[PDB]
């Protein structure tokens, strides 16, 4: 069963602040993903410093990155500690709102798209480049689920049916038709290069055959 939820007011102001404001310089969602994941790998390995058991889900920490052409994806991979359904639909909104609020009142002062992450927001540059942004994930604590918004004010959260995938985070991104360059292995290569020196976690760029 699927549940829908609407944003809290100030994200779904800056979600279609993201969306209509014309900004060229959209490959900076790449980099907020990968940090993201990064943060994620941080936690359950210091987790695990104290109960080995909390990697019995999986040992390898890594981050895969997965261009489709054909289904005009790319695919972010990471086996972080994953989040719950109350991180989903609450506790992750919750955080951000001071963030929110202040990225958007220093964009209305001038401030670059570019300075999302500093304001722990980054995600959401996700939308400069994806209509429909799907997420799985899988918390030792907790099932597997998707989450998924286009936008508009509202996501949904359901138990996923799919392969399990022990645990971590998979977010899809489902392009808009003319930022396709997100899915050439040189591109992504180069922004990537702007970026894996501070990830201390393979980042491995699948090839697509
Ligand atoms: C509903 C959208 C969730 N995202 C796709 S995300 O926040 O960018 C994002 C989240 C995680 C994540 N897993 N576990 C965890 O604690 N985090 C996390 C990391 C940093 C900050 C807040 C967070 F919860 C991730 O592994 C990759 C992501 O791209």
């Amino acid at each position: 069963e699927v549940e829908t939820f609407a944003f809290q007011a100030e994200i779904a102001q800056l979600m279609s602040l993201i969306i209509n404001t014309f900004y060229s310089n959209k490959e900076i969602f790449l980099r907020e993903l990968i940090s993201n994941s990064s943060d994620a790998l941080d936690k359950i390995r210091y987790e695990s410093l104290t109960d080995p058991s909390k990697l019995d889900s999986g040992k390898e920490l890594h981050i895969n990155l997965i261009p489709n052409k054909q289904d005009r994806t790319l695919t972010i991979v990471d086996t972080g500690i994953g989040m719950t359904k109350a991180d989903l639909i609450n506790n992750l909104g919750t955080i951000a709102k001071s963030g929110t609020k202040a990225f958007m009142e220093a964009l209305q002062a001038g401030a670059d798209i570019s300075m999302i992450g500093q304001f722990g927001v980054g995600f959401y540059s996700a939308y400069l480049v994806a209509e429909k942004v799907t997420v799985i994930t899988k918390h030792n604590d907790d099932e597997q689920y998707a989450w998924e918004s286009s936008a508009g004010g509202s996501f949904t959260v359901r138990t996923d049916t799919g392969e399990p995938m022990g645990r971590g985070t998979k977010v899809i991104l489902h392009l808009k038709e003319d930022q396709t360059e997100y899915l050439e292995e040189r591109r992504i290569k180069e922004i990537v290069k702007k970026h894996s020196q501070f990830i201390g976690y393979p980042i491995t760029l699948f090839v697509e055959k």
